C-alpha cells in the first residue's frame, strides 16, 4: 500500500545521500 | 497520503536538479 | 492523484536516461 | 494504479543499481 510507498521514497532520498557522496569521492579525486 | 507522495516526488524532482548540477561540476573539472 | 503519480514516476524513469548518458559524458572524457 | 507505482519504484530501485555501479565505472578509472 501507500505506507510501504512512503517508507520507498524515504529508501530514494538513502540513494539521493549515496548520489550526492558517492559524486562528491568522485569532485574531491578530482578537487 | 497521497499529498505528502506528491510532494516526496517534487523532493526528488531538486535531487534530480542536484544529480544534474553538481555532473555537470564534474564536467566542467574534466570541460 | 494517482494519475498525475504514474505521470512524475514517467519524469524520473527521463532523469534516471539523462543519470545514464549525461554519466556516460564523463565516461566516454575518462574512455 | 498501485501496484503497477509500486514495481516503478522496485524500476527505480535498478536505476539507483545502475547510479551505484555506472559511478563505482568512473571512481574503478580515477582509483
Amino acid at each position: 500500500r501507500m505506507k510501504x510507498i512512503e517508507d520507498k521514497l524515504e529508501e530514494i532520498x538513502s540513494k539521493x545521500y549515496h548520489x550526492e557522496n558517492e559524486l562528491a569521492r568522485i569532485k574531491k579525486l578530482l578537487x
